[PDB]
């Protein structure tokens, strides 16, 4: 698998599955969110403040799923 590594813009949509999510900066961008088992959980969508990046392929940043399909 590979890192996502997205970096967020400012105003940019994030999601943080709160089933998976190990802490609050756990965080995937759309196409990896969407792509993901994540898409079915409790989920929060929040804007971006800009920065920091997509976990996806982080496997210590979800305690299940850690990839979508496209970086798996
Ligand atoms: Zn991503
Ligand atoms: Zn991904
Ligand atoms: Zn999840």
């Amino acid at each position: 698998g590979s890192l996502c590594g997205r970096v967020f813009k400012v105003g940019e949509p994030t999601y943080s599955c709160r089933d998976c999510a190990v802490d609050p900066t756990c965080l995937l961008c759309m196409e990896c969110f969407l792509g993901s088992i994540h898409r079915d959980h409790r989920y929060r969508m929040t804007t971006s403040g800009g920065g920091g990046f997509c976990d996806c392929g982080d496997t210590e940043a979800w305690k299940e799923g850690p990839y979508c399909q496209k970086h798996e």
